[PDB]
């Protein structure tokens, strides 16, 4: 019994490549969101694994018949929910090869090219973002490719916690206060809690439509000063560049000043919008980055990398390294993350950069921003709709105005979202901000072209005519 | 600019398939361990990314010329270091497809098939491991596919911590004590520190050659009772089934009885050896698993999955779920619910997730339980054979019993007038310098030993034979 034989591998893999290309060619045809009910797959797969081998033909048949029809097609050109997970063939080749090599790069020794290429690729990316040398290995800082935003933030939070605890002792853990926008409320508190921050020391900064739901420096300063007056230790601040709901932007320039002033570790989460900062017209959003303690952004969101791919830059690596242990030209990346093992994470990023070039990456950002701009202009031309909050990037938040119906505005927009999604011809999610229910169009799915967005607007108007 | 066009994709991906198959076909030819010096790759790549696109031909050339020669070839049939990362074409198909679909399965709604198939696969595997129904979604427990052992252990540690903190209040964190074998002192303490365990409340249980460096239950009981007497709260016990150094085995049956007695959450780390427990002649290592709080094993170690793939089962998911959320509404309701479907974001550190279960499903379906057992047995048989060869040479000695696929051995001290440790270190260095083999060493109980970690998917019987021949030749040269 040979699980890996090169020629059998070659045959089966070519067949899978063709199946995948056929899927990319057909997905526009499938309903974006699936109609299966919960538990449907339990009635279609046996309850125990087979003693005996099954032929690959049977498996592929079952995938087409029971798995894919049960999928939400994130790759559909008509997927506009959450944030697109953007892709590219260069990145897929990087994934294929990095997996096939299947190395574990916990140390430079356990695979030198992997570690060195990660350092190089992180410095490349730093230079495209025009970050100070204080974030670069060639300079005084560094970076690491993590899997997620959640674990990157957990790492920076633990670094800050450990600096505090070594200064003041472990029993000071009950004094440490962490701050995040009320717009990061489904992930930032979870991360703090994982780290042992007391429940009442996780503080959500209230925000209003008056700041476009970005953190108001005044508000955070008042909170920090009340906490210091009460004897607490302000420790960590998550500034979000592009919230998941409306892509609000916290002001890095002023918030980093408050952080520096109070010894607060400031981390900028730009999982989605950070990628736009490769374009000079978006780079002002990172003004003040030189004062910032850490920054992260997710290529597997808006930069053509598949899941997983999150970049984390740190200005003072030694604090992170100290935090993550119980005791030159190269690093051992096990020290920059939670676990020991690691894939060859940097290969696909290298392949993306080399294959496409900064020019095309900028073109790609700008093309998505242009299609969202166009869609917003369409929305403004229809007096029944309104843009609820400013479009800063690729996401348009919009809704039916209260005066189009005598029923509750929320119920009317919920019904419209339902009609749209039940069509199968589009997937969009909603959000609630400042008590206002709104629809979102998150433009960016790699296969989306301009006519897809045109057709979505046409569908929205058709269903709204039917609805009113 | 179209980063994704189906036909260009088809072309380039076919080309990469042919390249990858050629690498699998030729890797035995490359030196296993690389000779590059630190910083070698900086002198061969530009300091900045290019403005304009580069042709794929140039990139492939650079991968052949600057990357692969800088790799440690984990896929070589002559790689015997650490623990092998075993692979299979079924799993590679799962990786390709899981990636191409590029779904984000944070909730059931965000892709039903991904979540449902994960539940089914975890129950399949649980049954092959003959775990009680208390670890199954079809029963009263559950499981999740994580990336690593470190984050699985971290999650169970936080679950235990939060059970304590909700009982006693947050300021009691300074009383919570975690216990682990001194044979797991590189990963386990780091994890405890990450969860906020006070530095002095992370306790390594001393082990001796008298128990083959497995945890002595008596030792642990004495430690726990002294901690209770001093007012501490015993919280978490990490029992290791197959330590990284010598694949020592902590006794699940007695240790779990102790965990139950003192209210300690016991987690069984079976990253490597757990896969072997799919074979009846190894299932005894899980005797007592019904008393255990959580269990993990890594398919990307010994079950033909590529990196990453770690399976985690939990007997009381609600403790994990409470631990991993701040949601006031979920935390106020203290009951079990009628839902038949989960949102796996609640079972992990992050929100997003790949379609992780697909490749495991394809492994199980494509090979069958019988063949998977055959694979385990094949690696164990090659290791037993290698041990038998070593015992036939009176210059060498087996330092600790071979429990699975890893053989720990050394040159006896009396074979040379030099210090035994230096003699064995010189032998290891010569071996690795050959380029025809890679082995790591370990120090356990003050004893320096070489390790042979058999299992790399391309390794066949003649490879082990030739490694042993080489070892003997280099030993002859060395004396
Ligand atoms: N257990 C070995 C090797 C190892 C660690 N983590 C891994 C993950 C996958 C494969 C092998 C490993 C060690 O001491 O580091
Ligand atoms: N951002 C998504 C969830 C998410 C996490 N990671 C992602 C990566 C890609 C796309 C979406 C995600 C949300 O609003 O809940
Ligand atoms: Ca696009
Ligand atoms: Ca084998």
């Amino acid at each position: 019994f040979k699980p890996l034989e090169a020629e059998e591998f070659r045959k089966q893999a070519h067949r899978m490549v063709d199946f995948i290309a056929d899927y990319y060619k057909n997905v526009e045809t499938y309903p974006v969101l699936s109609e299966v009910e919960p538990g449907y797959l339990r009635k279609r797969i046996p309850e125990t694994a087979p003693y005996l081998p099954e032929p690959l033909d049977d498996i592929m048949k079952d995938i087409q018949k029971d798995i894919i029809p049960g999928m939400t097609n994130w790759m559909s050109p008509n997927f506009y929910a959450f944030f697109p997970a953007t892709v590219s063939s260069a990145a897929f080749l990087g994934e294929m090869l990095s997996t096939a090599l299947n190395s574990v790069g916990f140390t430079w020794v356990s695979s030198p090219a992997a570690t060195e290429l990660e350092m190089i690729v992180m410095d490349w990316l730093a230079q495209i973002l025009k970050l100070p040398k204080s974030f670069m290995f060639s300079g005084t800082g560094g970076g690491v490719i993590q899997n997620t935003t959640s674990e990157s933030i957990l790492c920076t939070i633990i670094a800050a916690r450990e600096r505090a605890l070594e200064k003041l002792g472990p029993d000071s853990i009950g004094k440490l206060v962490c701050y995040g926008s009320d717009q990061t409320h489904t992930m930032f508190p979870k991360t703090c809690k994982l780290a042992g921050i007391y429940p009442n020391n996780i503080r959500l900064i209230p925000t209003t439509v008056e700041t476009d739901f970005g953190i108001s420096p005044q508000v955070l300063r008042k909170m920090v000063e009340d906490d210091v007056a009460a004897g607490y230790v302000p420790l960590f601040l998550c500034a979000t560049l592009g919230t998941t709901s409306t892509t609000a932007t916290d002001p890095v320039d002023s918030l980093s000043e408050i952080a520096n002033e109070f010894g607060i570790w400031i981390h900028v989460d730009a999982a989605y919008a950070g990628s736009a900062c490769i374009c000079p017209e978006f780079r002002h959003y990172l003004d003040g980055i030189e004062r910032v303690d850490s920054l992260s952004l997710s290529p597997h969101k808006w930069l053509l990398a598949y899941l997983d791919c999150t970049c984390l830059w740190v200005k003072q690596p030694h604090l992170l390294l100290r935090a993550l242990t119980t005791n030159d030209k190269v690093v051992d990346f096990k020290n920059w993350q939670i676990a020991t093992g690691r894939k060859f994470r940097s290969l696909k990023l290298w392949l993306i950069l080399r294959s496409y070039g900064v020019v095309n990456l900028q073109s790609h950002i700008r093309s998505d921003v242009a299609m969202a701009k166009m869609f917003e202009e369409w929305v403004r031309s229809d007096s029944r709709f309104e843009i609820v909050v400013p479009r800063n990037f690729s996401l348009v938040c919009f809704r039916l105005k209260p005066d189009v119906s005598s029923l509750h505005v929320e119920e009317v927009n919920k019904k419209l979202l339902d009609m749209l999604n039940s069509t199968g011809r589009v997937y969009m999610t909603h959000t609630i901000v400042g008590g206002i229910y709104m629809l979102r169009l998150a433009v960016g799915s790699s296969l989306t072209e301009e006519h897809h967005v045109r057709r979505v607007w046409d569908l929205i108007q058709k269903l709204t005519d039917d609805l009113l």
